[PDB]
């Protein structure tokens, strides 16, 4: 016997679910990922039908000629019903349309949140009251933002918390649904290779790299709320820091891989305004496009804001096995490309006995794009020549498994709140630790108005972010060469 | 001012002479790594020219017809003198050959050995009491092999040492010379990532593979007299054994290098007579030529021979770093491909929390055919799954230096030679060493001539080899699936 | 301020109450380390007064003539009060006799249950229905044993905790209280000596003594319902090995420390049945009183009963640090002598140089008595000698420490509670691990019946259990001599 | 069959013979630790006879009343020869006198030269061409001084290698005879508790002390033309140095530990003039008797001598095992106390979870006076406490073997002699080693004559030590308090 599984899309309308979550759910049934019973209901207050819904998420499905009856399938068990996000009559009426389903009651109810965090607490409230199932789990999925500073999360985790489990909650960083941000376990716990050399006695530091070749293009008030670091540095980099970091757990179970987490994060100190450098980005006089415009220029900026769109920020997680190594987080819109890299940099050699030639190792996890592990080794330089030179050990997906489809984090995550797995999803305690580590920066900075450096479009970023790079012990020598 | 340097061949007429000596030196002289005096002087019984030798080795050089003045610049600075191994006189007329030359006396006179073991003490004496420049430094070259067991090759290495200084003695053994063995010092002593995990904590055994597509093709005579085990295990398969056991050394020079060889040597126990596996290849019913005819199928080899073609056999090093990690040195000829390969089977991982579906890595490192570093790590498997599979970080010299020309082991060994450096070569004590741990197997197998496996021929050797791999903690499991 | 302390009795006229609880109290009352309002509330079943509690427990005060205005002072602060366990009248009759104090509100109040494990049901649901202060913290106090295997213990937690927050639980395990065993974790976590080498690369097996030179002598009918293994291995030895095999944790607070015992409580597998020595004594027939007889030989123990008296146990502690590790836990009753023993015996030192003269490394921390850790080490042997002899590295508390008194386990326990450190007090999940380890060997044990291997009043218990430790991987040789 | 050995003392009459050498050989003979084919020969220019130096020496014997026959036994094998040391008629009077005793042919002939280094090489090589036995070995045996600086030293073991084996010559290093120095090798290669602890990642820094409590009390011309490095520490110190920080010889053969010593010698650079503290003691004002007068104080030291007195040298150990790693070679005389001493600082633990109350642990090694081996560890403060505080590992020879009579180092080294065992001898290139190491530090000092600063008689040496082992990574704390 299959039980019974129903999907709910909070804002159906919305920008975020039209154009991730729709086709997202639509590729999992192309595959026959989810259980056999499983119907779909979307929410939001335009009074829509299946029919607009459809026209608007086909264009973001990615479909083909060979998959029309499969659609039509797939959206013969969709549903949508209007409401208020505040109003529990539109609650009852979307319960009793829930209901009137196949097995519509053992069936395991599952909420999607694509909504503005303003409406959070009324929505989960709302769910709470009404819209709990009697026989099947009953999970409930919250989105990024959370909250502003440690108070402003806090007061919001504490909402949701009470009114529901931690087994019910699911709060989505879609980054740990990537490929490699989960291949960082296997690789970390599953092989010898790294375990004995995982710690502060090898690792002179450890860098996260998030970089983006485009800037807010346009829709600078929601950047201009928030800025770079709670965009991105408090939840992506954060967490591949703590996979990074995190001991080697009991088991694979999703409660000792959180335990780990958040006893790594419980080790790291306040961040120190002496170690971060932030950068506004300015249009570039010899760009193309959107290249000649800066942060400035876009309207949807308050005149003279001092909103960061880069940030190098360092780290350090005090316990045993990272005692003193600084873990630089990098990050900045508007950089010259996009890449999520994972970059542990490696010690010197004990006893260098060929004549300072050598260079640090370097193990570097590339998240996105082109996925490959690759460890900057050092081997002996081919032909007549004996110093060695800097190569690496690469194992790149795309040229080993070219027939297999890395699927979108999406897809991975969802199939895990389904099946019930609950590894890669952020927890509250470890939320209010990675809020409490960036809550005194970032109220320093909104207290007194700092002058980030400025950086020209398309750059690399402020150069104080190379000098505070330097300065923490990390060594850029500019010698790699790489060809395919 | 660069000092004349002259290249000697003992036995210019022999076939090793013209198959791999003199195309090696040409070859050197082409690419103006020689040094600019440079003149080539040959020796042997046969009463030769200039120009026969020349189109001797012609089809050898593979020239090329924007070579050829090279090539008669070449020829230019070659000479040939003919004489006996034994007489005294053709020795001062060869070095009054040599010294109506550029400034012969204040040359660096360079002697090769390619003669046959019987001979290796009237020449070397020979060369010593009439053939030395009161000026230059002088080296001679031995070629293998190095005697027949324990008191035989003892026998000739003091009678060597006697006569000449361990800076002027260089034992071929052009495995040494080899990319991937050289580099195998870069691999483990320039890298952070290799050295904390070389060790018997988290290695559980080490497999030297040597193996041959083909059987001795007629050539059987010698085979016979020799045998797989003091063909390439006494050499070949230990050297290996020793760079891959090795302590660090204090400095790169060749002295300290070869006493950390030595030390390695020194701990490993003789051979008992239950680790042994050995097999006698017999003819294919269904091979193809060649494949058809077995060892026993060949007339030059006397009848009823117990002589085996392949032999695997476990070594221990009792140190502080190897201690009770078997070293499987697995050997064969009329194998199924030909390959030599370093292979370190590590440790299963401590508290395993992926159900068994782990297994034990392996740092391989193949010196030849397709250069290639390749460690078989435990990924995730990519897509749909959460299983970790085998994979590899694989460094390939050709599809990561395919512009650049990895040159012939005879090459860079003369280049050393030349150069003066001695860390690739066979020095006196670890000589006596290898022939400490295999003398007594040897005599035994000699007086009680065992049966060795028979195997049929192009197939994996004997099952008794693998049935040994097994007791002795090695794990095969052939789950390994790998596409290029 | 100092706020109000009350320290409420239950059981003040029991056998434990008045010969170790009284005396722990009025102890660290006279040394001034109580808060200075505090006060001391008796109760149970009999009609005592103040004084009668005082004539009955004066004689284990140990008191002297010159504290008697401080025993005087001591008895003016305590007070008795008659009720039953489960008649509520009783309870908020104490409560208003308690209330009836200076600050007999704002009073932190401290419940200490020393009763039969068969009344904690009521005792606790009526305290906490009736006895709890409104304004400072109430903590509650449960002594050993809990319950008698997985579902027993767990019902009695389960309703403890329904009732009491984990942070007002407090488990008494005496043998935490213990200096050595708190110790454990200076000598673990805050020395580089013992860190590096606390792993199952360097530590061949791990073995816990429980000795005791007594047998039941006359209380043989509660010893038989329980068994020295529910006894002594579930709580005592179990603790030592969970603060022995205990990650770093990340900072000294409680609930991390206990977080730590825990996760390594979750790595050890359920116990085979056959890893179990089981151990009857039987009475000697030349000994002096109450060595002459057996276990079978006290009247109150059932006829027929194959209850053991000794075990000897080995533990698997399945993960990265321990896997492999044998933990042999070997306690016993009317054995040679007294002493609690936390034995862990190293590896074979890794390439053996001294001709297999040196034997393995062992660190001990002897608990009881005449507290001392020591590493029996390999020293030279002292004078015209060589060979290396086994000698330690001592640290005897009486010889360093004289002038200290060791204080006895339940002083710190209360002084802890009353500081609020519950560092060394068992959580709830701990019970559920220390009980699910056991519960499948106590149930198949008690189901089938076999028979212990009788053993000698007096002697070392059966021979068996040396097989057995010598079959699991600890060496014993009997070599060692120490002198005093 | 006890082959017949012959004991001759160069230079008989000498000040160390009488003091050091005669009482020696008596206390070996005395125990029958000898051969009982054992005699006696002195030779010096003196014209003394066999009872002249039993006379001279009876009070050095310490004899007691008990074994006069056993004197009159020594002295029966005992015998005196006159002569020269540079003219032959007395080493062939020599040859024939001692020739002409039992088995004077057979006899293992042994030599000890207690002579002033200006006459080493005449005896030496009178001693090579007439006195060297035809049958038995000879082993000649050296004593410090060896020369000035590098090459003053080079040239005399170079004249001394050129005439004997490196298996006959034994250069004498007292403190290598001493029982902690001996005692090292069995600490590090025979304990698995102070193996992996012994590296860079776990040391801080490496302390090696030699206190003196006296000046040179008169004898002051000598000490002015050596000063404190050529006296203690460019030998005691430093062979102190190559055996703590030694790796792991392939066997217990004197070879392989003399080759290890040198390796780890040769990672040391030549000592930088910015890492010394030199000092020359005055004259304390309120001392007694020798303690109120200075260097400067004593009539045979030239006036306005700049020798230095005491020494703090910084050595670093550029290999895998000690790169970073500080060895701080402190020695001085006229010091506080006679004390030498073996300090390894361990680094902090990382990730203190103990509040900055930790501190370093030290293991310590005190060679003399009483001998005994304690590491400073940090354990918990006995009693009503909960934070750590220093303590150590005690274990002293004199309360553990206080009936065992440590002998002194001059018997076992004659002992080693006689059995042939050379590990506790100075190399050839150990010396060359050794003073490379230090020479232009010497000859810089001598070239400019710097200023040592001042310390008063009977203190701890110049601060400015103090300043150089704070700055180079040491920690004094000062807080250690230990009782007896
Ligand atoms: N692939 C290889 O052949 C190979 C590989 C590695 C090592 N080696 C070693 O290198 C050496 C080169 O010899 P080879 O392989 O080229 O075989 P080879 O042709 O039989 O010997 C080479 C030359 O040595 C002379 N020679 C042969 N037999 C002799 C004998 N009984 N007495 C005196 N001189 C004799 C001959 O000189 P003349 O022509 O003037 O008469 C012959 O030309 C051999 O020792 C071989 O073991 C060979
Ligand atoms: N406690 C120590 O003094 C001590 C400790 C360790 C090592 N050493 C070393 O051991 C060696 C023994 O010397 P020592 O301490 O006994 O002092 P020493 O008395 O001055 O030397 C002992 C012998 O040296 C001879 N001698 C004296 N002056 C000489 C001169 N100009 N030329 C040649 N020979 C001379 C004398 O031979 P005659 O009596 O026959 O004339 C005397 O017997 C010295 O090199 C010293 O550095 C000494
Ligand atoms: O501790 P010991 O054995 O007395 O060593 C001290 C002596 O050792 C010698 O090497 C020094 O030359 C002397 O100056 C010093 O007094």
């Amino acid at each position: 016997q299959s039980d019974t599984h129903i999907f709910i899309i909070m804002g159906a309308s919305g920008d975020l679910a039209k154009k991730k979550i729709y086709p997202t759910i639509w590729w999992l049934f192309r595959d026959g990922l989810l259980p056999e019973n499983t119907f779909i209901v979307g929410y939001a207050r335009s009074r829509l039908t299946v029919a607009d819904i459809r026209k608007q998420s086909e264009p973001f499905f990615k479909a083909t000629p060979e998959e029309k009856l499969k659609l039509e399938d797939f959206f013969a068990r969709n549903s949508y019903v209007a409401g208020q996000y505040d109003d529990a009559a539109s609650y009852q009426r979307l319960n009793s349309h829930m209901n009137a389903l196949h097995l519509g009651s053992q069936a395991n109810r599952l909420f999607y949140l694509a909504l503005p965090p303003t409406v959070y607490e009324a929505v989960t409230k709302n769910i709470h009251e009404s819209c709990m199932s009697q026989i099947g789990w009953n999970r409930i999925i919250v989105e990024k933002p959370f909250g502003r500073d440690l108070q402003s999360s806090d007061r919001l985790s504490n909402h949701i918390s009470s009114l529901f489990r931690e087994d019910q909650i699911y709060r989505i960083n879609h980054y740990l649904g990537k490929e490699m941000v989960q291949n960082l376990m296997v690789l970390r716990f599953a092989n010898r290779i790294f375990g004995p050399i995982w710690n502060r006695d090898n690792i002179a530091c450890v860098i996260l790299t998030f970089k983006e070749p485009f800037g807010t293009e346009g829709r600078g008030g929601y950047f201009d709320e928030f800025g770079i670091i709670r965009d991105v540095m408090q939840n992506h980099l954060l967490q591949m820091l703590c996979l990074v970091a995190m001991e080697k757990p009991a088991s694979t179970n999703s409660d000792d891989v959180r335990d780990e987490k958040v006893k790594v994060l419980k080790c790291i100190s306040e961040v120190q305004a002496n170690n971060v450098v932030l950068g506004q980005y300015v249009g570039n006089p010899d760009g193309e496009g959107e290249a000649t415009k800066g942060y400035l220029d876009d309207p949807t900026v308050p005149r003279g804001s001092t909103t960061a769109t880069f940030a190098a920020v360092v780290l350090y997680v005090e316990n045993e096995r990272w005692d003193g190594v600084p873990f630089i987080l990098r990050c900045g819109k508007a950089l010259n490309e996009r890449k999520a890299e994972v970059r542990l940099q490696f010690h010197d050699v004990a006893g260098d006995i060929f004549h300072q030639q050598c260079k640090r190792n370097e193990l570097v996890i590339r998240v996105q794009p082109n996925e490959a592990v690759y460890t900057k080794m050092m081997t002996k330089k081919p032909g007549m020549f004996f110093n060695p030179e800097e190569s690496e050990l690469d194992l790149t997906y795309g040229n080993r498994y070219k027939n297999v489809k890395l699927p979108d984090a999406y897809e991975r995550l969802i199939l895990d709140v389904f099946c019930g797995s609950q590894m890669h999803f952020v927890r509250s305690d470890e939320l209010r630790e990675a809020w409490r580590i960036f809550t005194p920066l970032l109220h320093q900075i909104e207290l007194e108005k700092p002058k980030p450096i400025p950086y020209i479009y398309g750059s690399r970023g402020p150069t104080e972010a190379d000098e505070l790079m330097k300065r923490v012990g990390f060594q850029y020598e500019g010698t790699y060469k790489w060809v395919n």
